[PDB]
């Protein structure tokens, strides 16, 4: 009889170790998760780490869709590395693109991946959280996601009743389809996650993977209007949280390094203040890459950005 709001409180402040295991091969996008990263993160004050994992590229495409031994092993090493420092850990299925493009064709493989993950970690500590699917979008519409997520809940709950499950929104995981999200009433131990990157043109200016983002380079953030618009979107998330009685986790939020530094600090610091006012848990995107707050080579945090997060 777990209290999902207490689990959310336990999750608390976190950071994403991105551009690592969610790439095709860990290291491909710049980050290889070193076990030493966990000492660095816990010592700076964080409560948890979120670990994006592209399981779909490390499991057979044919039944029984088995996850490859070596990769499962690597994920184990990362999860335990985090747990050894007393960090809570969030794992998910990240970048399963074929599922987004043809959900019915991939549904059973997707559900088979969760049966295997749950099976593997059902006895791990209460501080391990299962995030169903990162940023549903495309043909996996909001309407479809409500049914798919319930099917995922069922496979997981038939194996594990101890761990809190984290459920995102469709249309890329932001607030645009929050209004359409429904979590089944029978499920009692889940947190709803939203990725907050608004204004998108500010946070993703110049991101090489976003078509036409170059046009937003130079954009700043910090006006009272900028702040009021953010407050109104958080008030929208919050009233939805109260009407649906589900805890809130802002699983990603961050501004790309190409954005001018002062704006990045102001935006990050304001978002943190406003999420804390609402008692939400959250995870900064991300630890040491294109949106990084820690330089792993020089072994140094951007102190002001870290201040924004933990201060």
């Amino acid at each position: 009889g777990v209290d999902p709001f207490e689990r959310n409180k336990i999750l608390g402040r976190g950071i994403n170790i991105g551009n690592a295991l969610e790439a095709p091969n860990e290291g491909d996008w710049g980050v290889v998760i070193k076990d030493e990263f966990f000492d660095i993160i816990k010592e700076a004050g964080f409560s948890h780490v979120r670990i994006p994992i592209r399981w779909s590229t490390h499991a057979y495409a044919f039944p029984p869709y088995k996850i490859m031994d070596r990769f499962f092993k690597r994920v184990d090493e990362v999860i335990n590395g985090a747990l050894k420092r007393g960090l809570a850990v969030v794992i998910n299925i990240h970048h399963y693109e074929e599922l987004m493009n043809d959900p019915e064709e991939h549904k059973e493989r997707f559900l088979a991946l969760w049966k295997q993950i749950a099976d593997r970690y059902k006895d791990y500590p209460e501080t391990l959280f299962f995030e169903i699917l990162n940023e549903p979008h495309g043909n996996l519409t909001p309407e479809k996601w409500n049914e798919l997520l319930e099917e995922a809940l069922k496979v997981i709950r038939s194996i594990d009743k101890k761990h809190t499950i984290i459920i995102g929104t469709a249309e890329w995981g932001g607030i645009s389809a929050l209004e359409k999200l429904s979590v089944p009433k029978w499920e009692k131990n889940s947190i709803v996650t939203i990725h907050y990157y608004n204004p998108f043109e500010f946070t993703h200016q110049g991101a090489e993977w976003v078509e036409g983002s170059e046009k937003w380079l130079g954009r700043k953030w910090g006006s009272p209007d900028d702040q009021k618009h953010l407050i109104e979107e958080f008030n929208f998330i919050e009233e939805w949280s109260k009407k649906n009685k589900r805890p809130i986790y802002i699983g990603e939020f961050g501004a790309y390094r190409k954005a001018d530094l002062e704006s990045r600090i102001k935006w990050t610091s304001f978002v943190v203040r406003e999420m804390e006012k609402r008692r939400w848990s959250w995870a900064y995107w991300e630890f040491c890459s294109g949106f990084g707050v820690y330089d792993t080579l020089r072994k140094t945090w951007n102190k002001d950005l870290l201040e924004a997060l933990i201060g």
